[PDB]
């Protein structure tokens, strides 16, 4: 797989990982809808309201099957280790007018 997924449930905010690139969800919009890392980085998205939230990469993106992310609620967090580089887009399953993308290189 190109990323690896450290918990497959959402976890609190509180409990983001020293070291992990934050991106906020908020106002229904990824907060950071193109965020470019490093081999090695885990992405934490953190869900900052109301309204549930997930990331969703189709087949083929992160590895072969599509990985749909667990609903975060608000003040929940989920995240991915990315171990490979390229450009890897994602939408919201309930919201897919919500796009973003991360670029590993
Ligand atoms: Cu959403």
């Amino acid at each position: 797989d190109k990323a690896t997924i450290p918990s497959e449930s959402p976890f609190a905010a509180a409990e983001v990982a020293d070291g992990a690139i934050v991106v906020d969800i908020a106002k229904m919009k990824y907060e950071t809808p193109e965020l470019h890392v490093k081999v090695g980085d885990t992405v934490t998205w953190i869900n900052r309201e109301a309204m549930g939230h997930n990331v969703h990469f189709v087949a083929g993106v992160l590895g072969e099957a599509a990985l749909k992310g667990p609903m975060m609620k608000k003040e929940q967090a989920y995240s991915l280790t990315f171990t490979e580089a390229g450009t890897y887009d994602y939408h919201c399953t309930p919201h897919p007018f919500m796009r973003g993308k991360v670029v590993v290189e």
